[PDB]
């Protein structure tokens, strides 16, 4: 691998919205990536909680299986996860943002769900 892919993993799983398109557009692109060889692969939101009313995780959850996929692999999975799971609550409150009123707050409220379980159980 280039010398420069820890900076790269790192910037493509941080809480912000930025470091999150940063990751979009690559993941659009992964041919351009092939030197750094990271696992693009994702089970979605698989195993995760109960979505009764739908909210569109799933690219959320995709991101979130990048940084635990390539965490594990370079082997720094446990000094990082906590920030791969707050990045995955930041998306998801990002999905939320697109509701208001009682179904912001019902968003909000399986977001949290989501989070916490991977918390407490990845
Ligand atoms: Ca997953």
């Amino acid at each position: 691998a280039p010398a420069d892919k820890p900076q790269v993993l790192a910037s493509f799983t941080q809480t912000s919205a930025s470091s999150q398109n940063a990751w979009l557009a690559a993941n659009r692109n992964q041919s351009a990536w092939a030197a750094y060889e990271f696992d693009w692969s994702t089970d979605l939101c698989t195993q995760a909680p109960d979505n009764p009313f739908g909210f569109p995780f799933n690219t959320a959850c995709a991101r979130h299986d990048f940084g635990y996929r390539n965490y594990k692999a370079a082997g720094s999975f446990d000094a990082n996860k906590s920030r791969i799971d707050s990045a995955f609550y930041e998306d998801m409150k990002r999905v939320c943002t697109g509701y208001t009123g009682e179904k912001n707050t019902a968003c909000n409220s399986t977001a949290w769900t989501y989070y916490q379980a991977v918390k407490i159980f990845g």
